[PDB]
């Protein structure tokens, strides 16, 4: 049996664009590791991606990951858009790079390192870990310390 890990994420900004943060919880054998950081200026969607990136990258080895997140953007990106972005060389109609290509590629790179099983959440209600990520993200966004160089 391969290591089984649970990851919960959430990201948000105060206004959009605006100060933002991400919150993620990694659970393995009952133990829960928390991750959070705030940026001076970014977007809601970039933070949603960042939360998943940071948590996944913390895995030092290949695992079976159960990712739980509430994000229409990430869901649409992973389940539909991404297949077309790759087919089109990550370039949009104006012949410029797809938005957030930097984070999308970083996330794809992280995803490919494990066996992922996405669980799309519709409202944090009934999902305590995700609510915790939401508060973790908001707390970081209110006390930023990083710059989103990619933004």
């Amino acid at each position: 049996m391969l290591k089984r890990v649970e990851i919960f994420t959430d990201g948000s900004c105060l206004g959009n664009p605006g100060p933002g943060g991400y919150g993620a919880i990694l659970r393995y054998r009952g133990r829960e590791k928390t991750f959070s950081a705030g940026y001076e200026r970014t977007t809601n969607n970039r933070m949603e991606l960042m939360a998943a990136i940071v948590a996944l990258e913390a895995l030092k080895e290949h695992c079976e990951v159960i990712l739980s997140t509430d994000s229409h953007y990430v869901r649409k990106g992973i389940t539909e858009w991404i297949h077309n972005w790759k087919k089109r060389g990550w370039k949009k109609a104006d012949k410029k790079p797809v938005k957030n290509v930097d984070l999308w590629k970083r996330l794809d790179a992280a995803l490919g390192r494990h066996k992922i099983k996405w669980e799309w959440v519709k409202g944090h209600a009934g999902h305590p870990e995700n609510e915790r990520c939401d508060e973790l993200a908001r707390a970081a966004a209110m006390n930023p310390t990083l710059e989103d160089t990619g933004y």
